[PDB]
């Protein structure tokens, strides 16, 4: 339930590039790449058992569903195919269950989110934490990741982005658990990689940018969109994902270090936070504010036969309720009718899984965290009425479930 | 700009199969599609131009990725397959310029949205609207819908619903158009469809919910999920939706019908709300509030060289963009390098845009509408460097852009 600081950084596929050519070396890429060093080094010496990590996807994981505020909430994370395969790094660890406190606290306090499981991380993750944290099997910490629709307009303005993160401090410090947050801002600075414009760099509005954000974040949240990529170019107006990580850091922070290159495109930054505590007690306590994100399901328990959809469940049932999800596919529930156990065979189902499936295990599948909803595509697929699935249930026979009822 | 009323009614799939099965005659069904009447005749005789449209999608098109305010933005929507075939009925049209109003508005007043094109409307759509539209050859107005995420814990609060409804309702209103608008809240009434709990209902909290949300609607704001599920069972807790909806209209509304029936598993209701307009003017005026909605790009138009994602701009290059997005599939993009043509043929391009990828028409493409990450992708998988297409965008030579 400690944040200790944060790190901003860019999130440029350039970087992958350079880590993955082995460019450590080179006239141009070492006092780049030196440039990480402190953050690095601050990362391993820190050991965060979680980093919150805010990028933007790149029109990968996200474009025919575009959600402005997109916490993953899953077991781990691949790197995303994003159009010549997929990169050779280890799968993150997520963390389910901060990111479910963080949920609740952040839509008690009004902000309205999306959550995702299961999609690959684009290179705004795994640009920049490749070059930060070793991964040779496995990485050091958790993540938590936010993905920000910063793309396609509207997008929520500076303010709003400003607010999330004093929320997100709080949602973090009021976690019970006793472990160690970073948060992560990443994208930016000045850049713009469309249209006629396109090769556009502000040196100036950056080193400005970067003092403001350490030391008066407050002066940039008016700041409009046309203002910021006036200033930073059209795609370098990401820097709203700065303001989120900014927000969630102490009022005051001490800037353990800063760096600037501008090698080609984009201004490759970075900035390291240390945390200070609270000046203040905060105006909600940690007990209020828990006691507070859990009161829209309070007293939930006392309703019997009844399996809330949270989050946790959504994690614990994902594989099975993914697997049920794809009967939408004419190919895959012909498959499912004609040749289940070869379908089952390819799938990640565990044996247990496997069994409830196999076993038509209403029930049961509601216990383990399969939604009612994936079991009725099930049922309808085997032809099987959902009053069989209600009967089951209710442990009744199918008459006697029906006398329950108003009409045949 | 006008806002006529509202309705509210009961979505489960129940409803289509009925009046698929063909049941006006039967005898439990009968008195149940009478009860839909009113809500039908009205929307006929009333003429709404674009129904704006709340429903919640049932683990179909939304799963994966599940988003609270999913608005969308797109030009048409036809039938999700649901696991049982894509039923029969025609494309219902959007309307991507409301769809962008009312999205300026809401953010500006400090609502997260997502938007969505191109994905299957499920039955929390088609069911109720196939009952109270005439839809044999095409429906009578177009759809603005709302997709609501109040499946999965956390969802938004009661109040959030409401207070979305609230902004929703000034949003429409100052939408510079002379059109009339009807507001639709879908869902419920009260049922459970899942655990030793499944088959629980409770009409007098349904018929109680029902004319508190008619006239005084904000006696319910301060409902938990809890205390809806208690009383409305887990699955009937979807009513926020009828909330989100009530707030959008008149605080003093016409009832002109309600009706309620409970053959099966869900209560099946209906109510008509005429709006009554503003009693009072508006706490923001309309002028301004179009404004403060062109705030955040306003003066874009300045920066030259420049060419906004804005919705307008992602609904016009959708399908080349869509088009584009698939080269992330390993097999979609072998075929676009060794058989782009034949690839071609079986998509849904226009020639226009077959033509600006056939051509490597990098400008031609970010005028169109095809965002530049899309492009992106298309330069990798061909095997051409950033730096080309940046070029080509500058009007430069890779060298003497290499420059600068
Ligand atoms: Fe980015
Ligand atoms: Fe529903």
């Amino acid at each position: 339930a400690k944040i200790i600081g944060g790190f901003a950084v860019s999130h440029t596929p350039t970087i992958a590039f350079a880590h993955d050519a082995n460019k450590y070396d080179d006239p141009v890429w070492a006092p780049i790449f030196q440039g990480f060093e402190p953050v690095k080094q601050w990362l391993a010496e820190q050991k965060p058992d979680v980093t919150f990590y805010v990028y933007n996807d790149h029109m990968t994981s996200f474009f025919e569903h575009y959600s402005h505020f997109a916490l993953g909430v899953g077991e781990e994370y691949s790197p995303a195919d994003e159009g010549g395969g997929q990169r050779d790094l280890p799968p993150i660890k997520g963390d389910p269950e901060l990111a479910k406190h963080i949920a609740e606290c952040l839509v008690a306090d009004e902000f309205d989110l999306a959550y995702w499981q299961g999609m690959g991380l684009d290179h705004g993750a795994f640009s920049p934490l490749s070059v930060l944290l070793p991964h040779e099997h496995g990485w050091p910490c958790r993540i938590v990741p936010l993905q920000c629709g910063v793309l396609q307009h509207p997008i929520p303005k500076a303010r709003r982005f400003w607010n999330f993160g004093r929320s997100l401090r709080r949602a973090i410090q009021s976690y019970p658990r006793d472990i160690k947050v970073a948060i992560a801002g990443t994208g930016g600075l000045s850049h713009q990689v469309h249209g006629e414009r396109a090769g556009f760099n502000n040196t100036e509005w950056d080193m400005e940018f970067m003092e403001r954000l350490a030391n008066d974040p407050e002066s940039l949240l008016g700041a409009t969109v046309t203002d910021l990529a006036k200033k930073g170019g059209w795609e370098g107006a990401e820097v709203v994902m700065w303001l989120l990580m900014r927000g969630a850091l102490s009022p005051e922070v001490k800037t353990l270090h800063q760096s600037y290159f501008l090698p080609s495109m984009t201004a490759i930054a970075t900035m390291l936070f240390e945390d200070q505590g609270d000046a203040a007690p905060p105006a909600e306590s940690d007990e209020a504010l828990r006691a507070r994100a859990k009161r829209e399901l309070a007293g939930v328990e006392e309703i019997e036969g009844t399996y809330p959809f949270t989050i946790d469940r959504a994690v614990k049932g994902f594989r099975i309720n993914h697997f049920l999800h794809r009967l939408i596919e004419p190919d895959f529930r012909k498959r499912f009718v004609e040749d289940p156990e070869g379908l089952f065979a390819e799938s990640d189902l565990t044996e247990e899984e496997k069994s409830l499936i196999r076993n038509r295990d209403w029930i049961g599948m509601i216990h383990y965290g399969v939604i009612f909803f994936m079991l009725e595509k099930m049922a309808a697929v085997l032809g099987i009425g959902n009053i069989d699935v209600y009967a089951a249930f209710r442990g009744l026979s199918v008459p006697e479930f029906q006398k329950t009822r108003n009409a045949a």
